[PDB]
């Protein structure tokens, strides 16, 4: 990795743009005005790629050479990162002040704020945008993953009381469906910081070397089959692949997909006649997990429920709510999303099902089909020191006030009624807030301030 | 990295799942049913993570002690997994067959397949199903992106009378719009496929490593400001900051951000008076490019072009559309995808002004904006042996014929009208259609067939 070759071009021609004598630039990040979101994943970002020697003889050199061809001209600053290498042992002069990670922040505050330590260095404070920026897909996953705890909890303390198994309700499944292998551990880490169930194992590596947790793992699974492991035992010996898969995994829960063929013949025929049997004698710690994966969410989820219920001993809680019996469940994991699955519990609730019944795997809709335009994450620059004199910057643009950039060194304080407020211009210097909820994570190439894993799920717990 | 730990956790307990005596799974990649993808990305996994000894003591350990503890059981596959470090010297026993790379298939054709090579190893096929499908992105931006181009082609054809400046007509913004730094070089590179014009750096260190130009590099930037670059100078200096920027680049392309506060005033006060002498003695290799960056995406360039058509000389080309001077461009950098594109270029046109007048930068909407979903990108299983026999594998679950697929040994061919079709249940065996187009890129650990950058560009070249 090299941190030269790791910013959008057109940053290596900015230190030529600024205002001459301009000793400070100080940038702050905001998912602009989803109404709270979940600050996560800047302690990976600071440790893999902004801490320790991060520029040599030989990456200024590479980056020099690039550059040149890149451009087809010489436009690249040596002597910027020159001075880098031989001042500070090529330690970044920066200072990076956070909100502590997990913390759930309403929109339009000042999250972390970036500036350089070293007036020579002025430029540096922005080339680094790109990387941290990447932090909205942490920050974005873990928060739209909350989102959706906060729609189960509700719809499972309505229709059973409780919250037993929450943590377990929403199983990653978006391995394949992410762009990247980064990109799978970075996601399935953040959907970690709300759930308990992962199949994107990457994150479990990410969690372990970067944040930490007192227990051996942050995820679980459960062993589970694909359409490669049914359909090769012939469509003729559906029943087979089933019997053999559930005698496997007689003592530990077993999902087995039921759709190969025919689901409602596979629910109705196979599971509640055929196999039977080999299903009502299951510990409740080891049911069997119905998984339909085709049709339209809602109303297959619905249609196998009312197989299953009309094959296996149901019973009314004590909220009205029907609920299998222990040894079977369902998971639902093809086309969740954040709609979806307020459908699929609403539309459980209105035909009397209890959402203890049910699982969701979510692939795409939880790690991939996400932009930095959900929470409008951005990085701009709000004070500068010119000629020892420090101004206020922002920008307005006449046709978006949405884009209206804060003004001046700013702070996150708790309220009087303890919400949250962003002051501007400084005006944190005045005590009449109690102390800025930003402290400082980075300085000069050294991570001062870390978060094991434990604390951030514990920052990001729901009211409830 | 560990291969053991770089799969879907479920896959970890298939090996439990098949039928007893199979000795061969083979499987097949489709993009199910954007009539047309561009093949690409598959030699860069195969360089970084198949290829070698990806199998080590230390790496069977690391995953044996994580399976213990996310399953919370032992059902880790460790004698198989030692069978391939003791046979193989941990070198994969698999076959891959590719369509070569930019090569540009119609939906629902078979792109690639996937076999293991020893009977003990039927359950590796499956195991790398996570890893390989993850092509589905470099396919999806190298296709979107080649989309854009068809679009850009036909209006630039339209309103000029040819393509000259095409490849430079679609820049890439989107590094920091992505969630990873892999994803941003994964992305920028799928691009490059297509486009030359790139800001994502981290594309050029990808192709140069598992792919290669002729050239020293496979895109290129300009000077460009952003927000802090101009807002740095105060709301009162805005002509300063573009007086300045312009002198600094004064014999290169520099694209300057215009809307900080007012982009209409900034180019027609600005710009088309007080600047206006810096602006027309610049060189036709060194244009100023006027970038707005907010409002609505089509009005804001229609009304730019009427201010600046008002300003400057404006020139009516051969086609009878508007043309500005050649020292003045602008970039339309914001809110940019396949449908916005498609709106400016034709709102453009219903105006009379040329297509060579812009070009776009787009961030998330050419990188990030894309999921598995779009081409339906596909993994399965379409034949097994077991027993020693044969059998066709296939999934067509009820509610969803879309899901249906392929069965058995599979093929690609050329059709007598130079189309193409994928021979199911080795019908290829007859030679009725000529030779199968797949190739084997890989075998036994080893990468057999590679493409270089520049054939790949060749493959993916529009018709016109
Ligand atoms: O219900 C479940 N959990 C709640 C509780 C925990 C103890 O049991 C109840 C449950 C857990 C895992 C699964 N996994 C699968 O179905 N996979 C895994 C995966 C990954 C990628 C693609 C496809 C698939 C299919 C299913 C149900
Ligand atoms: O017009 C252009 N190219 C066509 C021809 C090629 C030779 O010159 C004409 C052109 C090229 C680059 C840019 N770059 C920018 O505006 N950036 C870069 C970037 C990155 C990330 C976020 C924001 C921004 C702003 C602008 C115009």
């Amino acid at each position: 990795f090299n941190i030269l070759l790791a910013t959008d071009s057109y940053k290596v021609t900015h230190y030529k743009q600024y205002p001459p004598n301009t000793s400070k630039v100080y940038s702050y990040f905001e998912c602009r005005e989803y109404e709270e979101t979940v600050f996560y994943g800047l302690q990976y970002i600071l440790n893999k790629y902004l801490k320790g020697k991060v520029v040599t003889k030989e990456k200024i050199q590479e980056a020099k050479d690039v550059y040149k061809e890149h451009f087809q001209d010489d436009v690249f600053n040596e002597k910027g990162w020159n001075y880098i290498l031989e001042k500070y042992d090529g330690h970044l002069p920066i200072e990076i002040k956070a909100v502590p990670e997990g913390f759930v922040i309403p929109r339009g505050n000042v999250l972390f704020t970036v500036e350089n330590t070293d007036p020579e260095c002025y430029w540096l404070t922005n080339w680094i945008e790109t990387i941290l920026v990447q932090s909205w897909y942490p920050i974005t996953v873990a928060t739209n993953s909350r989102e959706q705890k906060k729609i189960l909890a509700k719809y499972l303390l309505e229709t059973s009381g409780n919250l037993d198994g929450l943590e377990y309700k929403l199983h990653d499944f978006g391995y394949r469906g992410v762009s990247s292998q980064e990109t799978a551990g970075i996601g399935a880490s953040a959907h970690l910081v709300n759930f308990k169930g992962t199949d994107t194992v990457a994150g479990l590596a990410l969690i372990k070397k970067y944040y930490g947790t007192k227990d051996p793992v942050p995820g679980y699974s459960v062993p589970a089959a694909e359409h490669s492991t049914i359909t090769a035992w012939g469509k003729d010996h559906e029943k087979d692949a089933f019997e053999h898969i559930v005698t496997q995994f007689s003592s530990v829960p077993v999902s087995v997909v039921s759709d190969s063929y025919d689901i409602y013949n596979a629910c109705e025929k196979i599971w509640g006649e055929d196999l039977r049997h080999l299903i009502v004698s299951r510990s409740t710690q080891a049911p069997l997990i119905i998984r339909p994966d085709s049709g339209n969410p809602l109303d297959t989820v619905l249609k196998v429920l009312e197989i299953l219920g009309k094959k296996f001993p149901v019973t009314e809680n004590s909220k009205g709510y029907k609920l299998l019996p222990p040894y079977l469940r369902v998971i639902q994991g093809d086309g969740v999303d954040i709609n979806t699955l307020q459908e699929i519990v609403e539309g459980m609730k209105q035909k009397m099902w209890s959402i203890e019944n049910i699982a969701f795997g979510s692939g795409g809709g939880l790690l991939q089909k996400l932009t930095r335009d959900l929470l409008n994450c951005s990085f701009k620059c709000s004070y500068v020191v010119t000629n020892g004199l420090g101004i206020n910057v922002f920008k307005d643009p006449v046709a978006d006030p949405n884009k209206r950039s804060k003004k001046g060194r700013l702070s996150l304080h708790r309220t009087p009624a303890g919400n949250f407020v962003t002051l501007e211009e400084g005006k944190g210097d005045l005590e009449e807030y109690g102390q800025d909820l930003l402290h400082t994570v980075f300085k000069n190439g050294k991570v001062t301030k870390s978060y094991s894993f434990d604390e951030i799920r514990k920052n990001a717990q729901l009211n409830i």
